């Protein structure tokens, strides 16, 4: 075994063909350690574009999808369309989906089951808000979120778990590497007693809080932090430094 | 002399192979000179569809968000839509409103941002069955129209689409006369609340069930200026609907 280090770049709702072309040019030229698995999530308008321009060494993810293959869902896309555009991953349950756009755990679990049935790999996102953390219910929230995902997973070899400390995002608060490690350790424990030891040992649990070229090595060194889901830094050459966080 | 307007809402349907085939048909299709045609592909295929479609057909996004760039995983902006060559966006579609919970407040903000950024807007309104049977059809669609109107300065850039949401899988359906009556009311609203010139020049398209068999009678209604077509938009039948005035 030994868990392959995993770096996802979530571009969110940023970029146009020219600017993303330049970003992609920089990534294509960058040294990608073979020990690292890199995945970029473009805006949904540019999934096809990104896959055409990006070197095969980098995988492409959709930022969201829906839970059936086709239907009367104006504004949505399905896993079949994601695969048809050459992407192999989808991000599900991202904090912005949950807390800006109100996606339920129930919906999120249905999307996970559908995406996996359709042959996609999934970066499944969980995390607690500031009120939840300050109420002492971090474990309750993240465990129930993880439970719904697990209920809808049959092959954990296709899943990466991303912990987003939403309490430390846009709140003025910040999370230390020990605090991150603490959640990741709890999460791996959860997997061990609720799914299997094999699943606990093999599953990447990546950190989706604030990470830079300056903080990434210390965070990556944490024994249960298996890499990153990067936000704003994924749009900057510094993403390369995060890819090289274990070098 | 309102140009007849036929929009095809593909919704979440198709792949490159099947949509390429559909596009080949539409490219070969003789479109009437008095008719403006727009197709709204799934978001993953806006770029693809614009590249394959002939310039006689415009391309619309099915939705957008309300800022140019930002931390909104899973969203796209008007600037992205334009960057892919599309010139329209569909906003306030019944599925966004009633499956995904988009408020009037959000929809109006989207309309303003889309228009400010240079897109043309197909802005959708309509009442559910409960509202219709409570007698509040006019109330519902006038208020939805008002929120849209509040965020529109150039009406040459918008098309209004009435969606009888009350007729979707409910056990009721809309007659051509029931369509025409709400369309007539809406045009009167534009006259009363905007201008006579806006009332006369704005397309109000019908977004309920339409087929090749039914389009000519619906298009003949004096206040129905075209269609926002669902299922039929994925088939050559869509061309019959483009031809509804001929």
């Amino acid at each position: 075994p030994s868990r392959k280090f995993f770096v996802g770049g979530n571009w969110k709702m940023n970029g146009r063909k020219q600017s993303l072309g330049e970003l992609i040019g920089t990534l294509n030229a960058a040294k990608v350690p073979a020990d690292t698995e890199v995945v970029c999530a473009p805006p949904t308008a540019y999934i096809d574009f990104a896959r055409q321009k990006l070197d095969p060494k980098i995988a492409v993810a959709a930022q969201n999808c829906y839970k059936v293959t086709n239907g009367a869902f104006t504004g949505e896309i399905s896993p079949g369309m994601i695969k048809d555009c050459g992407a192999t991953w989808v991000v599900l349950g991202h904090s912005e989906r949950r807390h800006v756009f109100g996606e339920s755990d129930e919906l999120i679990g249905q999307k996970v089951a559908h995406a996996l049935a359709e042959g996609l790999r999934v970066i499944a996102c969980i995390g607690e808000k500031l009120d939840e953390r300050e109420a002492g219910i971090t474990e309750k929230v993240v465990f129930e979120q993880t439970k719904v995902i697990a209920d809808n997973v049959k092959d954990w070899s296709k899943v990466v778990l991303a912990y987003e400390p939403v309490w430390a995002i846009g709140t003025g608060k910040t999370a230390t590497p020990q605090q991150a490690q603490e959640v990741h350790e709890k999460l791996r424990g959860w997997l061990k007693s609720n799914v299997s030891d094999a699943v606990a040992q093999s599953t990447r649990i990546i950190y989706g809080g604030s990470v830079t070229g300056a903080t990434c090595k210390e965070l990556a060194s944490q024994p249960d932090v298996d890499g990153f889901l990067v936000g704003g830094a994924s749009l900057k050459p510094e993403f390369v430094d995060i890819i090289n966080a274990k070098q």
